[PDB]
């Protein structure tokens, strides 16, 4: 009887968080399962009932699927307090001059990215591809290049100091978060969606 | 020519940075790509030859795949600093009579915790099963439950204080990481290699 949801990695360690906390509290008897994945191996866990609740970055229209925008993201590009990105008016020619990192292929964050920001820079080779919002920090934070990731992920670093928030003279990167199941499918589920909001 | 390293969180969040920063140090321009899954998911990225190096939890048996031994991984029960569970001798019963917080299965960690520690307790209702280590420190710094994780991922928590390592009588938690690659695969991997010792 285990509730099974299935959000990206952003949603799953930096907005699930304080959901779940609160959904457990309330109701301590009833198990929780918590995946963590990208919108095409989410959506395919909804059709095959291998989950209840999908989490994922974009919409999905899918006839079978009720997908309504759940949240509004934003990314930002960030850095080292000593990178020299820092010092001088940013460019796109100086955003592209730096080394790169960027989440893995298929991440809704790296979407975001490619087709938001990369597309308005010069064209160069990605230094690093990290899976994992972790490893990137730790990689910003030696001086090994910048990155884009969501603001929720990076809040705490960018409140101690120890990344900095890059101003890009680009519009904002802002995407959509959204909140999927199957259309063939609850109690309880409509409960934790309640903790959700 | 970007280097293709497949490795599982633990790897990937706390064991590789270091070594991705010295290698990209003495070598900036040769891109790399770090990907982050368990240890099948691996095993089929080398033999599909998708990636060219693997760092799995466990051995590999496959006459086709080169497996060595490469550094050993001690996991530790933790718990909140203002658990029920610190106070009082730690007995059997009172880790079961704790809600537990695991990985997802398919997963070294949560291999480990089965065979090696839920085995010897009383039988209990798993309440959390959250898929990335994020989400379980900050469950379990909500008191939400008790988990068992890599030390290394940890470390920082343990010696702030916002967790607590729970000692359990019990033989160590203690696992052994091994790196794999193809064995019809190479110059340049050998310097990553060089750089993972």
């Amino acid at each position: 009887g285990a509730i099974r949801v299935y959000a990206s990695s952003t949603i799953g360690n930096y907005i699930l968080p304080e959901i779940i906390a609160r959904y457990r509290r309330d109701f301590p008897d009833l198990p929780l399962e918590m995946s963590v994945g990208n919108s095409l191996d989410v959506v395919q866990a909804v059709c095959d009932f291998r989950v209840d609740i999908g989490l994922i970055s974009g919409p999905c229209h899918m006839a079978e699927i009720v997908a309504q925008p759940w949240l509004e993201d934003e990314l930002v590009v960030f850095a080292s307090p000593a990178s020299p990105l820092l010092e001088g008016e940013v460019t796109l020619e100086r955003l592209a001059a730096m080394p790169w990192i960027l989440r893995e292929k298929g991440s809704g964050t790296r979407e975001i990215v490619d087709y938001l920001l990369l597309s308005h820079l010069p064209q160069f080779r990605l230094s690093m591809e990290l899976g994992n919002s972790e490893a990137i920090k730790h990689a910003v934070r030696h001086g090994l290049g910048v990155s884009c990731l969501s603001r929720r992920v990076i809040a705490e670093q960018l409140e101690t100091g120890s990344l900095v928030e890059v101003k890009v003279p680009l519009p904002p990167l802002v995407r959509t978060l959204y909140r999927i199941h199957h259309r063939q499918k609850s109690s309880a589920l409509a409960r934790f969606l309640r903790y959700c909001e």
